[PDB]
């Protein structure tokens, strides 16, 4: 299954977001990340990638396609806007085996914030 995400300076949830900031494909789906605004990217955000993944980094301004195959949840930002907070979290399958590992990883004060939200509405 393909889904998109879009990057933008503002949303409803404030400034520099994705939307959506939560996510749940299943593993092999596809996710398009989409700069509708000029100026962003999406990179893995260290710490919060599942065992058996590669952290990946987009240039600024594409679209970035990333098919996910190692099951768990991955958190991602933007490169320019993680400490205001410009992140969001990708839960492939069910039951992620580094779902309490990601809870603990350490990010800026705005980016964890949001992290906490989009990680709740996992029903996490
Ligand atoms: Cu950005």
């Amino acid at each position: 299954a393909d889904f998109e995400v879009h990057m933008l300076n503002k949303g409803k949830d404030g400034a520099m977001v994705f939307e959506p900031a939560s996510l749940k494909v299943a593993p092999g789906d596809t996710v398009t990340f989409i700069p509708t605004d000029k100026g962003h990217n999406v990179e893995t955000i260290k710490g919060m990638i599942p065992d058996g993944a590669e952290a990946f980094k987009s240039k600024i301004n594409e679209n970035y396609k990333v098919t996910f195959t190692a099951p768990g949840v991955y958190g991602v930002k933007c490169t320019p806007h993680y400490g205001m907070g410009m992140v969001g979290v990708v839960q492939v399958g069910d039951a992620p085996a580094n779902l309490e590992a990601v809870k603990g990883a350490k990010n800026p004060k705005k980016a964890q914030e949001r992290l906490d939200a989009a990680l709740a509405a996992l029903g996490n």
